[PDB]
């Protein structure tokens, strides 16, 4: 590979998946596109009906037990893994995304984003051999606690979120990286349906703008989601505009 | 529209993207590209660039106070909106994505399924203006405590999630639905890796296979999410199982 845009923190990502056509959403588009096309990142998939043998390209199997679902088959999945961990050679991290695992936050994203290689195990049906996952698998993360119809939109949203960590990709050291939700935004026009812009923001006072939009992150924060403060050792700066706001709430 | 699937519960996503191609990823592949293939299903985008009117498409406006990024212009969003919700006709909820939204979870995925139209606006950049938000927003949700390049992959995810509650697009009232961890799942071979399949899930004893199940839900919910089991009123039987998984893991 070859190019002028630095690619020191260059991020490898083997995916398997049975629709690896999916990843077309973030390797063709936008930010994780244009990360793509300078070789910041790079995605490369497997599909486990290409490593089948049967007629039909059996990707399902039955569970032992019953019950109404199926599985990933075992031998597509696990050649195509280690096709994958051959390609990475060594130091690659193997993820399996589902409900079971750690749930994902930007400090796990931030974790997860100093490995340069990564392997995106993604499930379909009622998920994979448990003997996989012991065998396999190095670390099971959840996007959020609710189901999906498989792990490749969660794949995806890891990739993103991982992606921004990579230096040059954004054109990162964010609001949301002080654990805090964001303030209000507001461009043209002046005035919308008779809602009018802060004055303070077309003050061109750029410490009482700084101020402002913090002291609304943590009025924000305080009122949206109250368990996100708990977290934080907040400054002494911090400690202020929280009080400010909740008096002015008051 | 025509078809002889059941489509009583279909449901109508109106999605607001300058990237709508990405919904490709989950419009033509799997369970949810069934979904729209048999009318179950439809989802429809606008792009804000179809929207503009000058000669370069600027779909990007400038922040009252500086700050280093862009939020999405207002005239070509608020028009895409506006169009969205002119198709959808009475009854739509506006949807946005962010992470200053409410944590999606899968009580809240059923809560949203009930809307048989909605529409998913996705911001890009810096964001929205916070008057658009004000006037033409019903509510906010987040898939996660992370940052992602854009509200694309949330609105995909927040749709795969919903689809599932639509009678008809599986082939639900599930495992996660107990609000417990999944058990463990086990295909061929009988052997793998020197690890065997639990004796019981090859019993045939239905109620034994239901037990040991159940139990392993509880056992993987108390060690690896136990403020899950807080949320919930265990039945007889779940206390009971739970207890001789504790008593076993001691
Ligand atoms: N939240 C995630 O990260 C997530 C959600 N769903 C996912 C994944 C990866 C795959 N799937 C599908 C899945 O696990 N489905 C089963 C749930 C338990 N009962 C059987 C269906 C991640
Ligand atoms: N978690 C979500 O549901 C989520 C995450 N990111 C999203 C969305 C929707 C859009 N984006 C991009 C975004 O909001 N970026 C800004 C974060 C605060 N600072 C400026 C960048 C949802």
């Amino acid at each position: 590979s070859s190019g002028l845009v630095p690619r020191g923190s260059h991020m490898w990502i083997g995916v398997i998946s049975l629709f690896p056509e999916m990843f077309k959403a973030i390797t063709e588009f936008g930010v994780t596109g244009r990360a793509v096309k300078h070789n910041l990142l790079k995605v490369e998939c497997w599909n486990p009906r290409d490593f089948t043998f049967d007629k039909h390209k059996t990707v399902d199997d039955r569970p032992y037990g019953g019950g109404p679902g199926m599985l990933m088959m075992v031998q597509p999945l696990r050649d195509a893994i280690h096709t994958a961990k051959a390609a990475a050679g060594e130091g690659a991290k193997v993820i399996y995304l589902s409900p079971q695992g750690r749930k994902l936050d930007q400090g796990g994203v931030t974790e997860l984003a100093q490995n340069q290689k990564l392997i995106l195990v993604c499930g379909r049906y009622e998920g994979i051999d448990e003997r996989l996952i012991q065998t396999e698998i190095d670390e099971e993360w959840s996007i959020g606690d609710y189901v999906l119809t498989g792990g490749e939109l969660p794949a995806m949203t890891l990739i993103d979120a991982v992606a921004r960590f990579i230096p040059g990709v954004l054109g990162e050291e964010d609001s949301f990286a002080d654990g805090l939700l964001d303030c209000p935004h507001y461009t043209r026009p002046e005035v919308l349906e008779g809602l009018t812009v802060p004055p303070v923001l077309m003050s061109g006072h750029h410490e009482e703008i700084r101020k402002w939009r913090l002291k609304q992150s943590l009025q924000r924060t305080w009122l949206r989601r109250p368990e996100l403060l708990e977290g934080l050792a907040l400054t002494d700066e911090q400690r202020k505009l929280l009080k400010e706001a909740q008096a002015e709430h008051n």
